[PDB]
């Protein structure tokens, strides 16, 4: 009769079973040729280590019992059946921990000669190893195993959809300017046996990904060598004055609240610390000698009525380290009281002026190699930023 | 026989196969006109790069089988039949990143010449590149790419519904008063073909969004300008008083956290800073030189018992600056003592007075360049507000 | 037969298709009686303005074909018959932009005239314009759109399902003790038509809804208000004491976090600012004449060896303002020079003595008004409260 | 015939109409048994007032038509049947807001004289009323109001499984150690009707719960007698060496802080405070006239070159109040001069005396006062933590 | 005939009906075999207590009604057919709270001797007792109770697939870098019996889990023994400078906001307090104690005009305390004055000298047994760490 092509898809899909699996020799396995366009990289949870991904995805297999010949029915090449009406293998990922809602497309592809084409994108919420010891540097290498959850070799085996070196390259349609950057999808095929012959079919894919260096580099460099340039200023606060632990104490406070607020950057990972704390309690640990700097000098001139400077270390500081750096009545007897007395504020005072005068060369000489130190600590941080 | 329309209902659908493609030809494709209304913007999240909007959709398509006439039916036009009982295309978006649950609707409309229609209400979560660059004015540029899925153009290809310019001019039902503005939504066809001989139907949709800087101004520049506000009356605390660092380093403790809660705001998009940052640090900066000046006067002032104000620089600053700005007894022996003496402390309090005498006048010259800074540095604020 | 009522459930439901519309005449629109009870008023989201609420929803409507005769089935009048086995109406909201899971119902009544009665409870998280205007104060106006979503006039109609009054006062039962209390539900009909001759079925719902103004008094109010009586307390602290900007700077910071933190309170919405800024950044300016106040009165006096008391502003302040606000031997030579110095240090101290005696006449007179401006300032507050 | 008793499970199911009540009679009810396990408290919420919970729940009722005799089918007493394939009822709960996703069980237990035994676990996720006034010590009362939505009185009845004492008592298993600490499942039955003639079957089950005041305890005391216990330290310095406000500021401004980081533990429910605030606002107040002592203190004592001490208040201070706490040349014209101004800084030192001794002992008074309020204060704490 | 294994497919299948238990005989219990691989451990909830995993689950019972021979089927052993096709017991587990979205797999593998095998991964949201006691070096130990939620012992009987030895040492594929680390899951069976002669059958899996003590110490013991070593270096600031609160107030308020922020690590849970706020407060009180002697020292040792120190306590601290830590004209009567008044002022010097000279030492003194303190202190907290 002459109704439609509807005539081919009803004479196949008549008796047409779609729960045995479709081979008229139950021996020769279903070959499923696969394919994976990596589409976005939605969110990597550090804490939990579960990367979520979303994949343009691809199936190809042979339905034997569904082939037909072209002639006597109207040159018919391909048809569209809905996926639900035939059989259709099983193929997820053992690193499933979860499940995206992706939408389910109805419909798959149908050649006379009974390769089936299913096309449908997937959204996998994946749990993956990461390795974040370089935190702002890293390079993440991140497991894809595709399997039939059941099928063994001679029923499912897993080969490639086309050519395995441009799938790799495949950098076709993937959003850039986000927090990943996709370098390469390395394929690879294996026959995992985890019992005795019963091997199992899998295809390991690594994706490996690169997160762009931007984000973190203002967040914690800049305010942190803004902290920096505000102390270089504060060195040169006199310590009698009495603002001098103001200044900084103030500032370690401020150091001391930064780095709280910036420990809920860095994940919660239970494998040891991130590489960049050594990067930053360098930092914190060289304020403190600043603070040990700033106490000690403080210590040494005040007004307290005590010891004057012994000479060993007047030559070593006041003479040597100065050319370093820069490099009948009764009435008498009252009258003589008076002086006595007035001396002894004019001698501490004579205390007073030596002692402070030691602390200021003793406070730039210190202050030279502080300045010195962050300076090359700073062109250490620049060549590696580099390299 | 006469019970119902319900005849025609049965005899349309007794052997209709919701699974073939409906064309009695089938090398004539199957056109889908499409028709866009987006009702919402739900919301932007710039830092996966993904929106969430609400459109209100149709579809529009040609079923040459259930085609009748208006006679012998009791002249019935058109027929409501659920969407389940029919072939339905596949049309979905290819910036899918998830699924939003929208409601099912259960019915399609099918006139007698047998065209079927379909509207549905869909919640598409995308991803869309975005350029966060001007913050507080922006325009949004993002893609809505329609395909079938599968379908070749010798079976589906994309057509509007109507003219393409009043589409782009829809305003109507949108909900304003939210974070994001609609100004058009442009529709644009093109044939996509990612193999050889192998092209897919393709209907790209550019609806670009503004958004209204509002939310941002109050939240960003009134407490910035207010830290401004609070610090020029600052300035006019003496620096000897000793409160001139604690006032200036609790502000600038005050700023530091200001600026650490405020980064939260901006999003962590790893393609490099937001513009705004630089309107920021600059107001950072600002005040770094302020603290600068500060802790600088109050190195120059000081009673630390030494050097006597050079005459190179007090006719500099005391003389030249200055109207810039403002336009036999033994009892001698011990005698002689007390007031030689005296004068030394008189003579350390003349140094006093001078020391004292050019930093005011160096404080309030320093004082009126930095109150004409950032005055001339609104003005600039303010003539870009305009632009 | 005598079995049960089950023959009669069969008899009608046995050729029963439920995907045409019940109707005998195809011109006679189908009636639906809708009626509304709104249980609960979950979450106002201001930020993305969507209100998500939960109805205690019923339907009513006309199926033609399911009507029977009480006789001759055992005076049977109604008869429960599960809900996907009759045709149902697809009554949704415009409003909708997303779906909230709600308990699906599995049965409907049916009486022997062919009235079909659907009860179902859903939830519906549906966008609604809104005005935060008055903060505290705020009455809300959200639009409920009922419709089915294709259907014409001709097919589908709404009307009430009782009278428009009852709808209106129904307080019958919702949960109080919430953060929003309902006050009415004004239902309104109306024909809209979005093409010529193609209008549909609506049915507005305007619930109209009141904040209860308590959560936000205490978490503003109390703490700010506590802000005043602490800093009133601390202008009676001396400014030459030094103390007196270290009081107000560590309370100005402390006011500066106050109002960062509570800057998460009020939403993000882009319509601009909520008038309650203007009732707080007055405040906020209040302590900013109070801080300007405060290092004036810290400039006029200190000891730094200049100028003495103008006789002008004497008499303007330290007479006219207190009675305001108060209702040979050459021993010679050398002794010369000792007093001569001595009351130098007097003569400044006459000048110390002096500038703080106004001071204080003009601590405590600027004192006076600011806490009348406070004063009067709350009694503006609480008659604002009261109206 | 011999297979199985599945002979038996074609049988009955043969013809078995599962939409239909299973009732002979029409007039005669189903009376559906409930019965209620109470699994665990899953969390409240406050905010919105609403509770989420999971039960261990369970259904009986009698159809008539599924009727066997243990005879002839090889004694068989019961049979196991899925769900969806017999009539269910449709019980469901008034207060439901939500849809939790409960494990679908598919099927059922049928005896031989037709009783249906149906066991489900669900989640309901259901708004109740709260009261959290005493918030530490709080007993909550909620409503799980059981009904069929629709059916009635005739058709279905609602009773319960055993008797109400054991389900009252019933502690078997839930899980301790939580928020909540279940103390008793109150059932009551009763006869709804919303309409005349037409009312519904109701069953209310109040499950009230209590508090576990053990979080609150350290999360809000703890540091807050920590704050007390600081303070006392810091009433021990001088107020004279200027130090006095600046430990104070510095907690007032600690304390300031640590109240509205607690502020996001109380809920925002609008139905007022809870009374704890009651229990801090007093330990809040307690601060400030501390801080009104502290700086009346300061203001008293200082060197202003001002006012001797009054003699009225010098007997009531220094002398009552301190019993009650503890229980020819012209050389002679200049020399003269000298003394006459060296007395004058010797009186003001003489008035600088006075002062600050009355000072001390009046702020060593104030300051016994304020330890035995805070004691005795904290002695109604400790007897109101005991009752 | 021959088409294929499709015959035998059928052939089983034509009348089975996955309704009825599979058992020829009724009396015989289908006995599930079950098997466990825990495959990861997402996240605790401790606030809640419950804890979510995801199992690789496997399934293993008896169809006695689909088996057959091997022969004349064309040797075919095993065949894969849907899951919803067939008889499928209910097991799941008592500790749900929960339904976390899980793959479905949609067959399972039938050999010719009537045994079913059944895997599916699932992933369990559970609650779980949790004991928090020892927070950084916990074990966990969380109960598994898998049940058919209704069938009795003659039914369904739970045995387990494998020996239980190498189930409890399966540490293969588990996700480890992560929170958790497993140690091992120990089965065990029991009969549970809520009812007389109604036991139901139950398999318990104690799965015993370990954290992983590494973020825990960096967040908790580094910055707190940085605020030790801070305040080390600051008890060398002398007292009387002023500073030595200014330090420490500033010290204790940074150490006040970091125990809040900490105080959201440690979960809500209601069973008390963790162990870990003992190793806490004790250094929160070590600070207090710090504090009580800075204020102290500041007490003793200051300008006020008062008592001359006591011979007494000379003896005990400047002498025996000092060796323990080591190891005719009227001019007359005008001049007279003078002296009188000017040694007054030396004499309070004198006053000034001693009363500051046993401070510091007694502020050496304290300083000692401080740092042996907590040196003391920090060796037992090391030897702890290391046992
Ligand atoms: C319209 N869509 C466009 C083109 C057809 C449809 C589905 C998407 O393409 C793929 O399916 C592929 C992904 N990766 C592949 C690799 C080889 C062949 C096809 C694809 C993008
Ligand atoms: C009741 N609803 C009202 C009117 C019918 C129903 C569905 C909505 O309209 C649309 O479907 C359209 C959106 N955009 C369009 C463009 C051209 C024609 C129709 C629509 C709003
Ligand atoms: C048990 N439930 C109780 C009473 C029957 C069942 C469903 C609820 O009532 C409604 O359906 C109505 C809501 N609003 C209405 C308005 C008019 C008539 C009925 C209702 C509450
Ligand atoms: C294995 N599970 C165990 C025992 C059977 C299965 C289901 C649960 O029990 C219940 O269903 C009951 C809850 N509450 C009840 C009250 C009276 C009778 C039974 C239950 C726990
Ligand atoms: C491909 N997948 C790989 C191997 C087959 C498929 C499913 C997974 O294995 C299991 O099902 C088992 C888990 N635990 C077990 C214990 C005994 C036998 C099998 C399993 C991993």
């Amino acid at each position: 009769t002459q109704p439609a092509l509807l005539r081919l898809s009803d004479h196949l899909l008549a008796n047409y079973k779609k729960g045995v699996r479709p081979v008229r020799d139950w021996r020769k396995p279903t070959t499923v040729s696969i394919d994976v366009i990596m589409y976005a990289i939605l969110n990597v949870d550090e804490k939990n280590q579960v990367l979520t991904t979303y994949i343009w995805y691809r199936q190809y297999w042979t339905d034997e019992f569904l082939q037909w010949t072209p002639e006597d029915f109207d040159n018919v090449t391909k048809l569209s059946i809905p996926t639900d009406s035939i059989w259709v293998p099983d193929i997820l990922i053992n690193e499933f921990v979860d499940v995206g809602k992706s939408p389910n497309i109805p419909y798959v592809y149908v050649h006379h000669r009974g390769e089936v084409q299913n096309y449908k994108p997937l959204q996998l919420v994946t749990a993956c190893s990461l390795d974040i010891y370089n935190f702002p540097f890293d390079v993440q290498n991140c497991s894809l195993t595709f399997t039939s959850w059941l099928h063994t070799i001679q029923d499912i085996n897993i080969t490639l959809w086309r050519s395995p070196e441009e799938v790799r390259s495949d950098k076709s349609i993937f959003i850039n300017q986000g927090e990943w950057e996709l370098l390469e999808v390395f394929p690879q095929f294996k026959e995992f046996s985890i019992d005795i012959s019963n091997s199992y079919a899998e295809m390991k894919f690594y994706v490996i990904i690169r997160r762009r260096p931007l984000f973190y580099a203002v967040s914690l460099l800049l305010p942190s060598i803004f902290l920096m340039v505000v102390d270089i200023v504060g060195f040169c606060l006199p310590p009698d004055s009495g603002e001098r632990v103001s200044f900084k104490i103030t500032l370690l406070l401020g150091y001391s609240v930064f780095l709280i607020i910036v420990s809920d950057t860095l994940p919660a990972t239970a494998i040891g610390t991130p590489l960049i704390g050594v990067y930053f309690v360098v930092c914190m640990a060289l304020l403190v000698i600043s603070l040990a700097e700033t106490i000690f000098i403080v210590r040494l001139v005040h007004k307290q009525d005590l010891q004057r400077p012994v000479p060993d270390w007047l030559r070593h500081l006041v003479l040597d380290r100065i050319a370093w750096i820069l490099c009948v009545r009764g009435l008498l007897q009252e009258l003589s009281s008076i002086r006595h007395f007035l001396e002894k504020r004019d001698e501490m005072r004579e205390v007073a002026r030596d002692w402070l005068r030691v602390g200021y060369v003793l406070d730039r000489l210190l202050f030279r190699i502080y300045l010195l130190a962050v300076l090359a600590y700073s062109i250490t941080l620049v060549t590696l930023w580099s390299i």
